């Protein structure tokens, strides 16, 4: 069995009286509603507020979020309910605390009194001109415009972030990884941290463009999109390794596909048509996240349709995640927590069989594992298309489940 929860949103750094703070008074529903992995955010110093532009990695007294102490307490708490901690790894980039004598931010300070990440501009990649030296590799990856990219080649650089990551477990007591913007670096840079730093887990958010057509719908056929995920999976470690990806496949598809088009949910071969219909193991959904969602809204899911978005992941192979608000905020609490529920219940897992019973505009009703079946859509009555034996357990706003 396995649920994540993202345990923040874009405005939880104004959390009055702080966020880890408050989310001690949420622990409880959390691990009641069988979430087994609780995504926290990036816990350290950072220039930018939400954490993304992390300076003094070891500096955690400085976050936004709250101090070591106070994530301590809450990193406890969660274990204290069997749930892990997920700490958001953002190391793509990184903001020097000094300028040097060209008047450039490139002098680091890794938080603690001896040279540990005290860098200097020959960590930062070649390529990225407007911090570096010159002296260091080419960028491995994509470049973070707003900071100093980091030069994961570097034998320094990679000792001392394995090091530090290793202190965030046993010091602060986290369990996994959350790699933000893994498009910056390579998946053999990614290898090198997560098989060196042995977390339960480690997601990774490869976002790239999905590909759309003239109308602005993404097209049918996401192949390609998922291909580079599973691309991303096999070059880093595939099955041995405790790396995946966030299902963005299935977050694009999903977005358009209630809107009427739920035949969109099924690709020629029948499977899921996202990252969770060829390597549904290594496939984290979600409906929304920090970014997509909340206040940025760089891509929302139908407002009017969140639920019909969890009672497909919540009862589909891929591992779900369950986002903050949606559980809290929305008044889907209930909801969400007896979709889980059932997921639990009838032994549902990342790799569960996956049998589409209808996927027409209106209506998607799919079939998991022979034990549940789940639909989705305006049509209401899919009555005809109900195996034998399966009696209702749970429903709402255009979506409805059934059990043996
Ligand atoms: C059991 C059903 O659950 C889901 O239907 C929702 C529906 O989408 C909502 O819009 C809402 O409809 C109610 C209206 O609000 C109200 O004004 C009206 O008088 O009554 C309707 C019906 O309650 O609430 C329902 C219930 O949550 C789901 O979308 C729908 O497909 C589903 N019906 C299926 C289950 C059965 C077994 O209970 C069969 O009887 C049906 O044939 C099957 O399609
Ligand atoms: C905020 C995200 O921006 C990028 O994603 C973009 C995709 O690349 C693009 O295909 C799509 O059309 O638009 C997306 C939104 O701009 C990054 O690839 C992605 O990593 C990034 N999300 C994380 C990175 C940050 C910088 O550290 C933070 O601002 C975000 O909050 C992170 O979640
Ligand atoms: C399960 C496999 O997933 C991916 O393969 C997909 C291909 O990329 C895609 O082009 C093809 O059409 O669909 C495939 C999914 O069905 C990975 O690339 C592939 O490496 C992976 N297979 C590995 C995983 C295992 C456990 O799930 C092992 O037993 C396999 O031997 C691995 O090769
Ligand atoms: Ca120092
Ligand atoms: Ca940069
Ligand atoms: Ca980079």
């Amino acid at each position: 069995h396995q649920v994540l929860f993202q345990g923040f949103n874009w405005e939880s750094w104004k959390q009055s009286g702080g966020w880890y703070n408050m989310m001690m008074g949420k622990v409880d529903d959390i691990a009641a509603a069988g979430v087994t992995h609780v995504w926290l955010p990036p816990p350290s110093h950072s220039v930018s507020n939400e954490g993304y532009m992390p300076g003094r990695l070891y500096d955690i007294d400085a976050s936004k979020y709250g101090n070591a102490a106070e994530l301590k307490s809450l990193i406890g708490a969660l274990h204290g309910k069997g749930v892990q901690a997920i700490a958001d790894i953002v190391i793509n980039h990184r903001c020097a605390d000094y300028k040097d004598s060209r008047g450039i931010y490139c002098i680091f300070e890794g938080g603690t009194s001896d040279g540990r990440l005290d860098w200097g501009p020959h960590m930062i990649c070649r390529d990225d001109t407007k911090y570096s030296d010159g002296t260091a590799n080419l960028d491995t990856g994509a470049d973070f415009a707003a900071a100093p990219d980091i030069d994961h080649l570097n034998d320094r650089v990679q000792r001392e972030l394995k090091e530090w990551l290793l202190w965030l477990k046993s010091d602060l007591g986290f369990d996994a990884w959350r790699l933000d913007f893994a498009r910056g670096y390579s998946p053999e840079m990614a290898k090198v941290y997560i098989d060196g730093t042995s977390p339960s887990l480690a997601v990774a958010e490869v976002w790239d463009n999905m590909a759309t057509g003239g109308d602005g719908k993404p097209n049918y056929d996401q192949d390609a999109h998922r291909q580079n995920l599973v691309n991303w999976v096999d070059k880093v470690g595939g099955a041995a390794s405790a790396g995946m990806v966030f299902d963005f496949t299935t977050k694009g598809i999903l977005n358009a596909a209630v809107e009427g088009e739920l035949w969109r949910l099924i690709d020629p071969q029948g499977k899921a048509p996202g990252v969770m219909g060829w390597w549904p193991a290594k496939a984290v959904t979600f409906v929304d996240n920090h970014d997509t969602g909340s206040t940025q809204a760089m891509w929302p899911f139908p407002s009017d349709k969140v639920m019909q978005g969890y009672a497909y992941i919540l009862t589909h192979p891929g591992i779900p995640c369950i986002f903050y608000d949606h559980f809290f905020n929305w008044g889907f609490k209930d909801q969400i927590a007896a979709l889980v529920a059932i997921r639990k219940r009838n032994g549902i897992t990342a790799t569960s069989a996956l049998k589409i019973l209808m996927h027409e505009g209106d209506a998607y009703v799919a079939e998991i594992d022979g034990k549940v079946v789940v639909k989705i859509g305006s049509r209401y009555d899919v009555g005809a298309v109900i195996p034998a034996g399966f009696v209702t357990s749970a429903h709402g706003n255009d979506y409805a489940v059934w059990e043996k």
